[PDB]
């Protein structure tokens, strides 16, 4: 069964229940929340209107009682967010992390693939 989302920046999305471990390995939401501080400067810069949803869908993926795998982002949204936000990371000498490699996510939502295409 699913657990409430405790990460404040991941409230008020279309869903509000999750199930750890997330798509980046964290068993604890608080650990996900600390790691997310890595991105708060991008979040207030505002490189992408989708960054918030995207990060949340990875760090606290959607959970339903009816489906027994976590539901993360589709690759389309990942690519769109990366294209807007990686250049800002690059200005400061950083790069889009392997942990957020868009190839890890299903390319689109399907019969075969379940994922959130987001806002
Ligand atoms: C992302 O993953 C693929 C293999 O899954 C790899 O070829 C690629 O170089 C990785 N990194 C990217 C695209 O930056």
């Amino acid at each position: 069964r699913c657990d409430p989302i405790r990460i404040s920046m991941c409230q008020n999305l279309g869903y509000n229940v999750t199930k750890m471990p997330n798509l980046v390995g964290h068993e604890l939401q608080t650990d996900a929340e600390l790691q997310l501080t890595t991105f708060t400067p991008l979040i207030q810069y505002g490189c992408s209107s989708q960054l918030q949803f995207f990060l949340c869908s990875v760090y606290v993926p959607m959970c339903t009682e009816k489906i027994n795998i976590p539901i993360g982002p589709c690759g389309g949204m990942c690519l769109s967010v990366k294209r807007r936000c990686e250049p800002v990371l690059k200005e400061f000498g950083f790069a889009w992390p392997e942990s957020l490699n868009c190839s890890k996510f299903p390319p689109q939502n399907d019969h075969n693939h379940m994922c959130m295409e987001g806002p």
